[PDB]
DNA sequence: GGGGGAAGGATTCT
DNA sequence: CATAGAATCCTTCCCCC
């Protein structure tokens, strides 16, 4: 194929300069407060001013205050990202039917049936970038390959403000000389797994045997692994289909006590249901982060959709068979469903 | 042995 | 100190045939 991926740079932080040009230059950190203490929270994303001092999506509020204390610091507008990315997105259907949007930022496009080489996909992509940054005023980067995956390394080679095309010649390179944990799906859990087995390149799966490759790192990841490496690893660009919906917030102090618990366990349903929009699910989990940070949870099929109404009673009974089940104390407690009709 | 699909947790991603 | 939305995967289990 020919693929052009698409992500949006240090995006939720772009918007904000977007809507008030006077912060440009200035270190910009997009704040997720959870209202236990002042400032308590994460961020969500910075500029790359703030990423110069390792203020990054990730870290606590507190600790990137220490670091950068006189960063603006705005709330994050979630909505408002969303509803820019949307026209974003809608800027890009006019480049193929074939688009995958893959997060809140990003987008594949499938120009297979619409540019002949690299040269006319990398034409394109410049486009791109201008009608973006003409219509919306957002700079984003560019990275276009033979798939998706390597199609995501190469924009993730270009940030910020980038294009950058990996012909089949440096896939070929690539295969050989990429660190492995550069790879998309490719997390530090296993990284460190393939680097126990002496795995630092995609080429070094190809003389492992398999099944110790399937025995540390799964069945799944192994043959995707695999298929890289063999540079045959084809994905088509699909449309992504939302398959759940949910809700999780942070209580004001951590508890096992039901009465407690139960208001915000239900603004979590009704903020899950609005988000509904008239998708009807028969499956509803409860996520529960306890004290020490360890997500448990609890969850039931059913053979019809759930009401909001089944949805508040249900939810209760999932959530006791939590503090049944489990001694420690709650600290963040959410609502998600799936298997909509 | 295996179709299925659950359920609970792990991992990765944005 | 440690947000939040969401997908895909693994393991175990179950319930038939
Ligand atoms: N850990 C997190 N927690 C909350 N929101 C997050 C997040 N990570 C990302 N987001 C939200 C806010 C992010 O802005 C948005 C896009 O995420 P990316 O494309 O992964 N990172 P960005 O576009 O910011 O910078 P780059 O130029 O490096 O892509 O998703
Ligand atoms: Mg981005
Ligand atoms: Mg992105």
């Amino acid at each position: 194929m020919i693929v052009l991926f698409v992500d949006f740079d240090y995006f939720y932080a772009q918007v904000e300069e977007v809507l008030n040009p006077s912060l440009k230059g200035k270190p910009v950190v997009v704040c997720v407060f959870s209202g236990r203490f002042e400032d308590s929270g994460a961020v969500a994303t910075a500029n790359y001013e703030a990423r110069k001092f390792g203020v990054k999506a990730g870290i606590p509020i507190v600790e990137a205050k220490k670091i950068l204390p006189n960063a603006v610091y705005l709330p994050m507008r979630k909505e408002v990202y969303q509803q820019v990315s949307s026209r974003i997105m809608n800027l890009l259907r006019e480049y193929s039917e074939k688009i995958e949007i893959a997060s809140i930022d990003e987008a594949y496009l499938d120009i297979s049936d619409k540019v002949r080489d690299y040269r006319e996909a990398y034409n394109l992509g410049l486009e791109i970038k201008n009608k973006i940054l003409e219509k919306e005023k957002i700079t984003v980067t560019v990275g276009i390959s033979k798939n998706k995956v390597f199609a995501k390394i190469a924009a993730d080679m270009a940030k910020p403000n980038g294009i950058k095309v990996i012909d089949d010649e440096e896939v070929k390179r690539l295969i050989r000389e990429l660190d492995i944990a550069d790879v998309p799906g490719i997390g530090n859990i296993t990284a460190e797994k393939l680097k126990k087995l002496g795995i630092n390149k995609l080429v070094d799966t190809l003389s492992i045997e398999f099944d110790k490759l399937k025995g540390m790192i799964g069945e799944a990841k192994a043959k995707y692994l695999i298929s890289l490496a063999r540079d045959e690893y084809n994905e088509p660009i699909r449309t992504r289909v939302r398959k759940s919906i949910g809700r999780i917030v942070t209580m004001k102090r951590n508890s096992r006590n039901l009465e407690e618990i139960k208001p915000y366990l239900f603004r979590a349903i009704e903020e899950s249901y609005y988000k509904l929009d008239k998708r009807i699910p028969k499956a509803i989990h409860v996520v529960a982060v306890t004290e020490d940070l360890d997500i448990v949870s609890r969850g039931r099929t059913f053979p019809h959709g759930i009401s909001k109404e089944t949805a508040y009673s249900e939810s209760v009974k999932l959530l006791q068979k939590i503090l049944e089940e489990d001694e420690r104390k709650i600290r963040r407690i959410g609502v998600r469903f799936s298997k909509f009709i």
